[PDB]
């Protein structure tokens, strides 16, 4: 039983995830502008100390999180400056009762928001990879998917996979896979995994 | 002027692309993004796209026949075929810069336990193929990875306008008894630059020591 609240200025970005859950979990999306104070519905402002872009306003985010979060909440803040989000993270968060995901522009949410929230609840600032996105929405989709697929209801790299037909455009499925020698098949797959990992992800081997 | 074709069995999942930076890029005519239902290239009643793996194992593998027909129709020799997969080469910022100058990206989204390897192998005889992962975590399908790649690449395209960035602040200067670091209010560009550099170093060593050549 997990509740996920997502807060974003692009709520429609998150709706496909909502219309993706089978038969249960609860995922709610909130337009950040609901907590703005002015008729212009301002969510960001110029950065102190100068610089390009805008920083999201602490008064707006503070009100939103005050309403949505509780002491039991794990507040997830996607940011390119975060700790890395990994499969281990996904496993850890899969047993949480309440995730709140705060989606901001990459220039950031005023740091006092996360710092204030951390005095009352658990806060996790995380990156999903080494690339820059305009905002946290796509990263939220990745996190929601990686976490929810580990909830009951819903090393080395894996090598190549094959299915019918056995011959296709002049390429045959490796005959070992058809051999009925399942110990040999396992060893072949292990070697394919070794070769692929060396080639594509040597970092996984040290 | 870039064209992106995305092929998937869940074309509805790719509608978030109609928003944010990608939506604005499309509306401004800098990119055209077209989403294709893979089942359009099936010929059986049940529109089957997957089958059990040779050699055993859990789950299903996407059929090469259907993918081959789809890619035959959509790709040319000039196409960069992008195949998101957890077993791919890493997609990084460098990759995003490289692909930002391509005329034509086709993104093949897989599901179940992946796409028959011969699809990528056959395609490579006629075009450039890149199998890529967007991070070290498990997803159900390549669709969310496609959205990440599109976002990362599109914001770099001409016309659409390291270490870790440290904390940022904006008004008011005091909030809930928490003050913006006084140096940021001082207007001293030298001192501000210095403090920001120190903040970034501190954050990088704590959160991403790998970026500076340290363990973990
Ligand atoms: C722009 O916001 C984000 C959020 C998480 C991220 N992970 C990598 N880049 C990111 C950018
Ligand atoms: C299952 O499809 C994918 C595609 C790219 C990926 N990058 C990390 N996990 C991934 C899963």
């Amino acid at each position: 039983s997990m509740k996920i609240d997502v807060v974003t200025i692009f709520p429609e970005y998150l709706q496909p995830v909502r219309q993706s859950l089978p038969g249960k979990v609860d995922v709610a999306v909130h337009d950040l502008r609901r907590w703005t104070h002015d008729v212009h519905k301002s969510v960001d402002d110029s950065p102190y100390g100068g610089g390009p872009g805008m920083v999201m306003k602490p008064t707006v985010w503070g009100d939103a999180l005050d309403e949505i979060c509780t002491s039991e909440t794990l507040l997830v803040v996607p940011t390119p400056a975060g700790y890395p989000f990994t499969q281990e993270t996904a496993w850890q968060w899969s047993t949480e009762d309440h995730l709140v995901i705060a989606c901001g522009r990459y220039e950031g949410i005023d740091q006092r928001v996360a710092d204030d929230a951390a005095t009352r609840m658990r806060v996790r600032e995380v990156s999903i990879g080494d690339y820059v996105l305009n905002g946290g929405e796509a990263a939220a989709l990745v996190i929601i998917e990686a976490v929810l697929r580990l909830v009951p209801g819903v090393s080395l790299l894996e090598g190549p996979s094959y299915t019918r037909p056995p011959s296709w455009r002049g390429m045959d499925v490796p005959p070992v896979l058809l051999s009925g020698d399942h110990a040999k098949i396992a060893a072949w797959r292990a070697e394919q995994s070794r070769q692929r990992t060396i080639e594509r992800r040597p970092d996984l081997l040290g």
